[PDB]
């Protein structure tokens, strides 16, 4: 046992490897997203950074959960990170819409994390969620409807005007 | 022989010229697109200064190319500048579109020209293209493919709006 | 087609899709270094520290090839991100050795990717892989054997006197 | 007809293109001039920036013409720009004597065009000529007069220490 | 082997020594004619000041192939250098054509350097090669054609004058 | 003869000829030192810089006793800069003793250049060698030989510890 773990569960710690893997994922689905819409073919260089910023985000909520298992006394093990489930994300109102259903999936699995914390009555591992996720994903998943809604109501994907000038209005 | 000349072939001199006559013709006909849109009837300011910009950034290509025709001991010899293709360019659309396919004209005959470099061994003229030429023409071509993109994806040239709304946000 | 593609060979373009694997992978690995040494029972933060920094520039080099396959109009296509060889690094002086074998490997694999990029006359990514990657390499694996040379030297990994001064001195 | 176009003669537009060859063709031969005395065996760098800064102005002499044809309603014909009549232009003093004849060349032809444009009675094209064309050329012959005077009672061609001296004291 | 020895062929190994020894002995060879120039019967501090310049790059240029040398795992064995072939240089004319012979016996060692490292695959060398050493000695053969050529125009070095003002006005 | 030369005894101007060639000789020694500590297996990077910076230090004192060759109107006669004793310096120890072995050798030899000095009755040159050189070497062997007494009580060469605290916090 480490030294400074204390009322840490294992069923905890097994779940945080999970938040990490998927935390990893998700910025590798976002970083998809990116590079798709740098394409020449596709070419809004908003889209691009917009989902490279929410790349870099996930990557550092997955290393804020490695910080907080080393900090728990717990052990990182890593898995592999899967691929995205597109390679071609199709319009920037679908990568929005995937984006979202993604968030969502994400805030499922932490609230289910919140859930198993207060189970084991760990209220430290129960603040963490609280603090750094629980608000960050409804802030997320927020501005992200607000943003399909956007899309489609300015006529998007069929569009092209409207999501160019979505580009370059709301994420520029 | 010139007393600097040093393992500088004659056939990559030749080719050199050749590359400056086709850098001057680039200048001319990127002169001649941004004073189409300067027309009253046309009326894009823009535009106009994006191509006039591409017509200073030729010239200087070909300055390039003439200095290093004498940093090496080759002579410059000079052959009339044709006049471009075309009086009137239709469109920003079209436009963009010749201004591709120029770019890529330029392109070939400078990967050529690497050949030829490569085929004599002369490894310094090899470094100049590389270092000076083959990025930039790279760039050039991505850009004036988002471009075409963009514009095709708004509703351009059918749609005047298109080409006034990319006028003003993506080349202003 | 891409309206950009020129001279890019579809062998090139699979080589870098699987250059881009190997950069993210060689980032997760010094990110599962990292937080090793982040744990209560190993505790060298300049060793955490520096394995970070390594980690987020790896995920920087892969970021720079989905440009540069955009760039040439190639398409960009993920696959998974392989977990790390080990979770358990085991001392300062066996991450750093781990590290150089890694860093070798991938100037391998750079090494292989500019001789195919020779093989079909490409000089554009010659060009890319000698700018942006080789120096790089060797520059990394000079330092990466010189950290290795001087663990041994001062004892490691036998000496946690040995590792701590290191932590301390050389990398913090 | 253009929109904008008043009492702007038929005569008048035409004499307005075949001006702009005319800057065109001048900014040619000064920049012939320019890598002439940028060569190893030549080797006079203030001779060479010399004429390199008037190729640019006759560069811009031609813009202001092109801008002068699309403000009147004028529609610009653009026509080969002929290489200039020498590549050896064999010292100092016969580049000077060379650029005296080609600006009182070019003066004559814009006297020519305020004699055409007094004769249609077309005073905007009149003042445009005399505020932007005629001292600016009265000027350039003067200097050019004066280079050739100077040169030639230094003892050029003759003494390649005179243009050496003329080279460093009257161009640097 | 070295630790970080990859692609570094034994050959490549001897020829980065042999080249270390050539700009050495360039080194010393500028440092002669320097103080050639600095005697009281000469008397050039400029073309003194010129020469020693040179020969601290040199020294440079030996330096940057001996961290080469040891970023690739080679391994450094010193010559002798050898005295120059002169004492006394004669004058700033032959003192010139002199450096431009040595820094082209120089280029050709590089070029050679460069042919050796394609063919044994080795673009890290070739890529240093080219950057570092390449473009510096054809800017350094241009400089001193361009000086040979305005001091054998002024009249050196029969004219002690001209070696004086070329000596204050273009090394100064 | 020179006409500014006065009291200037040719053994002098030998003696002053062989002591320019001793100091030249020992900036490669330790340039040579400078180099082997920069090798990735023995990896001491300031043990590098303090041998560099002692390197451009010879070659300084050389330099300087080549201006005062011509200031006496003396003539500098060059021979071979023989390769240094060792291409492998073994330790910071063994090439600190043998640094203050050379020192102490050109201490000698500078002492011997008094001593002729006076001999021939040359105070300028006496209170040169006084001024510039024989306080230098007296603090230069001090420095040395702290050093050596310093790596010997630390443990060197056996500790590779001492070595690397020793260039951490003494030539750091
Ligand atoms: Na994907
Ligand atoms: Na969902
Ligand atoms: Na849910
Ligand atoms: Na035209
Ligand atoms: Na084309
Ligand atoms: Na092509
Ligand atoms: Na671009
Ligand atoms: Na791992
Ligand atoms: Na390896
Ligand atoms: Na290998
Ligand atoms: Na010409
Ligand atoms: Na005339
Ligand atoms: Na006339
Ligand atoms: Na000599
Ligand atoms: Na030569
Ligand atoms: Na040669
Ligand atoms: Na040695
Ligand atoms: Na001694
Ligand atoms: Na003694
Ligand atoms: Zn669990
Ligand atoms: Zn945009
Ligand atoms: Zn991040
Ligand atoms: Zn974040
Ligand atoms: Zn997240
Ligand atoms: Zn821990
Ligand atoms: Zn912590
Ligand atoms: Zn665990
Ligand atoms: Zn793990
Ligand atoms: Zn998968
Ligand atoms: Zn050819
Ligand atoms: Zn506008
Ligand atoms: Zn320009
Ligand atoms: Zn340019
Ligand atoms: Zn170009
Ligand atoms: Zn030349
Ligand atoms: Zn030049
Ligand atoms: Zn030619
Ligand atoms: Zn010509
Ligand atoms: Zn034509
Ligand atoms: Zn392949
Ligand atoms: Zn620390
Ligand atoms: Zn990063
Ligand atoms: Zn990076
Ligand atoms: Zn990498
Ligand atoms: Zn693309
Ligand atoms: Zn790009
Ligand atoms: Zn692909
Ligand atoms: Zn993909
Ligand atoms: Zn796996
Ligand atoms: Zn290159
Ligand atoms: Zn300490
Ligand atoms: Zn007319
Ligand atoms: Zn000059
Ligand atoms: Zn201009
Ligand atoms: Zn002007
Ligand atoms: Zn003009
Ligand atoms: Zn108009
Ligand atoms: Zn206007
Ligand atoms: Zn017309
Ligand atoms: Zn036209
Ligand atoms: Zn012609
Ligand atoms: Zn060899
Ligand atoms: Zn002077
Ligand atoms: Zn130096
Ligand atoms: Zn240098
Ligand atoms: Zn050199
Ligand atoms: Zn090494
Ligand atoms: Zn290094
Ligand atoms: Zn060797
Ligand atoms: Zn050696
Ligand atoms: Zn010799
Ligand atoms: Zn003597
Ligand atoms: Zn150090
Ligand atoms: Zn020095
Ligand atoms: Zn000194
Ligand atoms: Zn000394
Ligand atoms: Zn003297
Ligand atoms: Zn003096
Ligand atoms: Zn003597
Ligand atoms: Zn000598
Ligand atoms: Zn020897
Ligand atoms: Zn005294």
């Amino acid at each position: 046992t480490s030294q400074v773990r204390q009322n840490y569960h294992q069923d905890s710690e097994a779940a945080i490897n999970r938040q990490i893997n998927l935390e990893l994922y998700a910025s590798y689905v976002y970083l998809s997203m990116s590079y798709y819409f740098d394409r020449d073919d596709v070419a809004l260089k908003n889209f691009a950074k917009y989902f490279l910023h929410q790349s870099h985000e996930e990557r550092e909520h997955a290393e804020k959960l490695m910080k907080l298992q080393n900090q728990r006394g717990g052990r990182i093990f890593l898995q592999d990170i899967k691929k995205p489930d597109c390679d071609d994300w199709e319009s920037g109102l679908n990568a929005m819409e995937c984006a979202l259903h993604l968030e969502k999936n994400v805030n499922q699995s932490l609230l289910e994390l919140h859930k198993l914390a207060t189970d084991k009555n760990d209220p430290h591992l129960c603040d963490f969620i609280e603090t750094h996720y629980l608000n960050e994903q409804v802030k997320a998943i927020k501005e992200l409807g607000d943003h399909v809604t956007n899309l489609r109501k300015m006529g998007a994907p069929e569009s092209g005007l409207a999501e160019y000038l979505f580009d370059k209005h709301t994420l520029g």
